[PDB]
């Protein structure tokens, strides 16, 4: 009923990051005025869920300032973490229905926005839990990267909507 959405800014090369976690290639690159605004993404968002990986990096990059106060997160991991104990973070692990229906309820009917990154959505979309993508596409290749969705086999998408914007970077919503 609420959806797993996957919201990702993406190379060319399907890279949401270069092999040593960078994100150069995006916060040098200007998005143009045209974009779909962030605000209008994040109000249709109670709950964020994410990986250990893209979480260390928040913390690690922006420590002093969570970016998802508003709303429940999840952090999922296989280890013994935690979180300032101010912060709004759940740990879990293993199955990924599970996490997801948690994910969902706290979510309140608003979407689950799967921040990532790529091993994680790739765990959703394994299980058949992952819904919908979000992939806002920047006119360049790394070569070499952190997948976008390392799924086990071949997803079947469904575009639904696709704008270009006067930047040469690129957005489309897409169903699974
Ligand atoms: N817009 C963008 O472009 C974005 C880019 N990024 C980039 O992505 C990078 C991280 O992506 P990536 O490395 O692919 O993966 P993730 O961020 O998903 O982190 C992977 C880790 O998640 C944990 N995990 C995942 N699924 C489960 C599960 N079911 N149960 C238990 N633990 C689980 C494991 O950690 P553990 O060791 O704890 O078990 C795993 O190593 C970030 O460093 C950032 O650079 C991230 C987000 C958005």
């Amino acid at each position: 009923m609420s959806t797993l959405v996957y919201y990702v800014a993406a190379t060319l090369d399907g890279y949401i990051a270069t092999q040593q976690h960078k994100l150069d290639w995006l916060e040098n690159f200007a998005l143009g005025d045209d974009a779909t605004a962030y605000d209008d993404f994040y109000q249709t968002i109670g709950a964020v869920v994410m990986g250990s990986q893209t979480y260390e990096w928040i913390m690690s990059n922006a420590p002093d300032d969570w970016p998802y106060q508003d709303v429940p997160a999840f952090v999922m991991s296989n280890r013994d973490l935690s979180a300032p104990a101010n912060l709004d973070i759940t740990f879990l692990r293993g199955d990924a229905s599970a996490i997801a229906v948690r994910a969902r309820q706290a979510a309140k009917g608003k979407n689950v926005w799967l921040v990532g990154g790529g091993k994680t959505a790739a765990c959703f979309a394994n299980a058949g839990e992952l819904q919908q993508l979000f992939i806002t596409t920047i006119p360049t290749f790394i070569g070499t990267g952190v997948p976008v969705l390392p799924v086990d086999r071949a997803l079947e998408v469904v575009l639904r909507e696709q704008r270009t914007l006067q930047s040469g970077a690129m957005e489309c919503i897409l169903d699974v």
